């Protein structure tokens, strides 16, 4: 069936106050079918609040829209983000990797979510032994947002716990 609607929405911040439901839709329809598209406005003045949201038919369409950033909508670069599960960060904690998980295990898996800048496999300050967790830093927050909404992460045969970090 259909992916949950929450996972198909993009919050668009930084809109030009002249962007309308129609111009936001015409822009974002380039990357998929939009089932919803709304500019948020003041209830009394009708003046734009400078943000809005679009809902795609599928998660792959959300991905396509995010991969097409930066988006310049009505002359202004906007800020799309997936809906809250916003804690906008570029780093994840990866736990449950035990002592046999290496850098290449984490890189080969996580590189398909985004461009990796740092992998830090955590070791004991006294003994140097691996502690069984790591941090991965990406160049952009959407990688992290995709990662943390998955129910499961399997890396090196381990079922891992993944959370946003700082
Ligand atoms: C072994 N438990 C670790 C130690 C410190 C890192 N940590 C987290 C968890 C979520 C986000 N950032 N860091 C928990």
């Amino acid at each position: 069936p259909k992916e949950p609607e929450q996972l198909r929405k993009l919050f668009i911040g930084g809109l030009s106050f002249e962007t309308t439901d129609e111009s936001l839709r015409s822009h974002f329809e380039q990357w998929g079918t939009l089932t919803d598209c709304v500019v948020m406005r003041d209830p009394n003045t009708k003046r734009s609040r400078g943000f809005g949201f679009v809902t795609y038919a599928t998660v792959e369409e959300v991905d396509a829209a995010m991969n097409a950033r930066p988006h310049k909508v009505d002359g202004r670069v906007v800020e799309p983000k997936r809906a809250v599960s916003h804690l906008t960060v570029k780093k994840i904690f990866v736990g449950g990797i035990k002592e046999d998980t290496e850098e290449h295990h984490l890189r080969d898996y996580f590189e398909q979510y985004g461009k990796i800048e740092v992998i830090e496999i955590m070791t004991d300050r006294g003994s140097g032994k691996k502690r069984g967790f790591a941090f991965v830093t990406f160049d952009d927050h959407d990688s992290v947002d995709k990662i943390v909404i998955q129910k499961y992460h399997t890396v090196n045969g381990h079922n891992c716990e993944v959370r946003k970090a700082l």
